[PDB]
């Protein structure tokens, strides 16, 4: 790239624990990808109760599309991959790629509400690294938004959120018959995360979050304790916008077997009361990492789990 | 010691964060305390501006005596020294002696109310190493109580509320004349810290806390992500119940001078607006790390101050 660019990205996100990256991709990279997961997304049928639970049951969330691991770690070096080096150099972390998301939003949606990575990085450990590349695929303009605000790790350093949110889970889990119907003991519960209402996020934030605008080739890459959430999209350009999000760890990464647990427990409490079945993509990372603990671990590092360890090179820079 | 009883110490301190430590002090080194720090405590005159920012400026503070470093080192280590290899042990760290202070509560008043101590240890980061040892000076009965409740570090793991309360002094110091009464502008401000209210914590804990009965000689030893409070005292055994508590760090425990800047900042804030004159006890700690910082530092540990390297055989294991 540009060298000077470089390094003010890199400087940015230092700053920030974000920084957008302009012209990142190119148009052809972004078809792909759109046609790709237009094709993956007809062939299967989700529901809004994964992510939901992925923010800990409060059911604020008016998004169109929710789906994870859609498409397979090769499909995603295949654009991702002669990219690393740049993020490596950003962070000064080495990148994985290892688990990604489709989220969209109809005009008029709230999409997702404020949120740190702690639904996403749920099965690794708070103080390891986490990070994402938000790729929109459809354009974000100043007149019709739709894309996200974040907020500087200096405003808000969201590692405290991951407790507040465990402390929280754990209350989920806690329900019983006698307290009534499922979600809403969890959205009336009188915990910290419950507290933490949008008021006190934008009393504490003020006007200190950033929007910007996409070109498509435009992405967003940002470390999993920045704060952020969607903008409503304004009608009139877009019938349904889409972005395309790849969660990356550090080669050091460990997995939190404790979450790990709360999230199964409480998924499973959740399912079984309101009679669901919870569908995962074939190779969904979280499937994968839940079967290795089950099994037992060998080692706390994710790049130890057999099939990550098989396809580590894919996964890292060349 | 007994050997059998040092390694259950050890392991509770390790689920908990905490232990009480029964028949410690011998009644000879108690009563040199008491007398100490009644004599230190005739000679001067202290308010309850002071504790009351340590805890962010809420006024939910109910004690009497409120004294930050009314002794020295060297009288701490003529009777902590001998003690501190227990601690080593039991923490695992090599722990300096630094500061202490003296409360009391009256009966019928609720003392301090629920916090860990970020107020407590502020000038350092808060991912290094911090602890207390709480020596009660009068009796802690089952029936009238006037001691503390603590919490497993296990159900609350203080470390994030540290995050919490920064943002929050970080607000404190946004105020403005147009605002209103600084102490009201703080106690009402939409902060995260301000929404954690005692029936927030009371969800949160549960029945998880524990308050134990204390003879004099024995003490309370937790680390500082610990969350405890004041229980009242009932009336008919005590006029007034004193607990003499040190705190002590790691060797290699480091100055945190961004908040301790925040705290000056609201310090001063605070007694401008109230023309208030703030006192510190000669060599009290606070104002030593302040010098040292304010004339800017070479290293980043507390041990490579001065005066604390100066002293540092003093306050370490002999
Ligand atoms: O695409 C959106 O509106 C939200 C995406 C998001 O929260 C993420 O990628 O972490
Ligand atoms: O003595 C009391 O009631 C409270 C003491 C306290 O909070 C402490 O020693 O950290
Ligand atoms: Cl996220
Ligand atoms: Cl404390
Ligand atoms: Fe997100
Ligand atoms: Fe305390």
């Amino acid at each position: 790239m540009n060298r000077e660019q470089v390094e003010q990205l890199k400087q940015e996100y230092e700053e920030k624990g974000y920084c957008q990256i302009k012209k990142i991709f190119d148009f052809s990279a972004i078809k792909t990808i759109q046609k790709t997961l237009d094709q993956a997304k007809q062939e299967s049928q989700i529901s809004k109760e994964k992510v939901t639970l992925k923010l800990g049951g409060i059911d604020d969330i008016d998004t169109n599309d929710h789906a994870y691991d859609l498409v397979k770690y090769d499909f995603v070096s295949s654009f991702i991959q002669e990219k690393l080096a740049l993020l490596n150099y950003i962070t000064g972390k080495n990148l994985m790629i290892m688990h990604n998301a489709l989220f969209s939003v109809e005009p008029n949606h709230k999409g997702l509400p404020w949120h740190v990575g702690v639904g996403s990085f749920s099965f690794t450990k708070t103080e390891d690294f986490g990070a994402s590349i938000w790729i929109p695929l459809d354009k974000i303009t100043k007149e019709h938004r739709g894309g996200m605000q974040y907020v500087s790790t200096k405003i808000f350093p969201g590692q405290f959120y991951y407790s507040v949110f465990d402390l929280h889970l754990k209350n989920n889990i806690k329900w019983d018959e006698s307290q009534g119907d499922l979600n809403e003991y969890v959205a009336n519960a009188n915990t910290i995360y419950n507290k933490i209402t949008e008021d006190v996020i934008d009393y504490t934030i003020k006007d200190g979050y950033e929007e910007d605008e996409y070109n498509l080739g435009d992405a967003f890459f940002f470390n999993k304790y920045v704060l952020h959430q969607s903008v409503p999209l304004k009608p009139g350009l877009h019938k349904l916008r889409r972005a395309f999000v790849i969660r990356l760890v550090d080669y050091d990464t460990r997995v939190d077997e404790e979450r790990l647990g709360l999230f199964s427990k409480y998924s499973q409490l959740h399912s079984r009361y309101y009679k669901t079945l919870p569908r995962y993509n074939k190779d969904s990372v979280l499937v994968m990492v839940s079967r290795a603990v089950q099994k037992g671990l060998k080692s706390p590092y994710l790049r130890d789990i057999p099939h990550v360890q098989q396809t580590l090179a894919a996964r890292m820079a060349a």
